């Protein structure tokens, strides 16, 4: 049986290729995980089908009615059978589904315009000047919600309650605010979406300090499934063989424009 | 019943501390993973006793006859209930233990005697003068052993075959015959360890380089234990709360010499 796997839009770990109009299949994908979604399957020997989120995120438990959106929705009610994304461990998600070790690592990151008067978490905290917000339906967001540190309670206190919303829905638009916001709004997003960022043009972003937390992404598949040992194997054997950080390299860096 | 916790003595996971005649049980040992392994002892609601594994290794396994030896031996064996330890994750080992998510993330590094010409791993591809070493049963001695990069098999060739030996029985030795080498030994061994070391009196040695990989710490069990389950949720747990980051700094900072 063709494996049915769930997947996220996000630069650049799957991309629409320049031509899709055109080819058809997985071929109309291009990036870090499309690419591993390959060796992934090789080694634990199946076919699959790329197929992209509906709703287009990355997957919250809606408090009202208790319901799972995004990709670890996909795989709760069973419309798929492995997630193959920047999915990030988290406590509550692994209640509910299975997670293959990490593949690659990162941390909560503030990006700015450079420019911008920030050095750190505690300075965005100490100040009004400059907004800040998190991407709508992910890690990060929860991250601050439900936090007990001093400086990441008072940062969420204000997150919450400021108009209009800092919160945005998608990392991209989280970027395009920063750049169109002269240096006045700072974005809290992910480690490797931030170094990625930092090396496109027009090179106006960059990321400052040191990370927040630590974590990582794995690989999801549904509680219980079987292919939640093989892929794992798999994911340990091409890291061990360096194959997880020659693609790193591949679409953060050899890619480089600035 | 008590849930036997094997574990090794390397600062600064477990230590004698300074009383190591004077006091019994548990009380015996300080130090990071004396920490964590209490935490996720109270987040669990078992008791435990802390033994030191007796062969002081890690876990490789006889390519003779095949029997596993060091911690991975004592959860496969049976003589352990679980291992406590900076224990890395490596493909072998999860062929025969059930290893939590990672608590702790770390890479393969240089440490040298300051002032030596040495900038990278390919700089001591490229020279003989210098003899570099492993610790011997590790993580790292395999990494070598089965490394395709054309860089890390010329230095693996020149470990395998080299008199006298460049490996060592334990980091505290890898780390004395690099002081006592007057920078003629560099030694292998892994970012966490180095950083340490790096802090200390005598202020000799120093890291070089970037990291050799990436990979982390996991709490082991053995395959299909219940604890396996409950342990890794109390790992999850604790990475969020902060606790990991803390204890880190505790152990690695706050106890700063240089
Ligand atoms: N250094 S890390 O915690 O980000 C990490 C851990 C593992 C990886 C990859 C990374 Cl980057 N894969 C192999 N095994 S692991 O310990 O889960
Ligand atoms: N970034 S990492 O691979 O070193 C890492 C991964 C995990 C942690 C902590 C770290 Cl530093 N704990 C929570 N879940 S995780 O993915 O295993
Ligand atoms: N990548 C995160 C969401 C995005 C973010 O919060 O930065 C996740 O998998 O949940
Ligand atoms: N942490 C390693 C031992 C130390 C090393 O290999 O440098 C292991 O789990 O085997
Ligand atoms: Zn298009
Ligand atoms: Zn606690």
């Amino acid at each position: 049986k063709t494996v049915v796997v769930t997947t996220i839009l996000e630069s650049p770990y799957v991309m629409m290729k320049k031509n899709h109009e055109m080819l058809e299949g997985n071929e109309r994908y291009e990036g870090y995980c499309v690419d591993l979604a390959a060796e992934i399957a090789k080694h634990c020997g199946f076919k699959y089908k790329l197929t992209i989120v509906g709703d287009g995120k990355y997957g919250a438990r809606d408090a009202d009615t208790k319901i799972w959106n995004g990709m670890v929705g996909e795989l709760v009610y069973g419309k798929a059978d492995i997630a193959i994304a920047p999915l990030t461990i988290t406590l509550v998600r692994e209640e509910v589904i299975d997670f293959s070790k990490p593949f690659m690592s990162l941390g909560i990151s503030i990006m700015i315009k450079k420019g911008t008067p920030i050095e750190s978490a505690e300075d965005l905290s100490k100040q009004t000047e400059i907004a800040y917000g998190t991407l709508d339906s992910g890690s990060t967001k929860e991250f601050f919600r439900r936090s007990k540190i001093a400086v990441f309670d008072k940062m969420w206190t204000y997150m919450r309650s400021a108009e209009p919303s800092v919160f945005v829905r998608t990392t991209a638009e989280g970027v395009a605010r920063v750049r169109k916001s002269k240096g006045k709004y700072a974005y809290l997003l992910e480690s490797t979406m931030n170094e990625y960022i930092e090396q496109r043009k027009p090179c106006d972003t960059m990321k400052v300090g040191g990370n927040l937390d630590s974590k990582g992404y794995g690989i999801a598949t549904p509680k219980g499934s079987s292919l939640g040992n093989a892929v794992n194997l798999a994911v340990l054997k091409l890291s061990e063989q360096g194959l997880l950080d020659k693609l790193k390299n591949k679409w953060w860096y050899d890619k480089g424009e600035c």
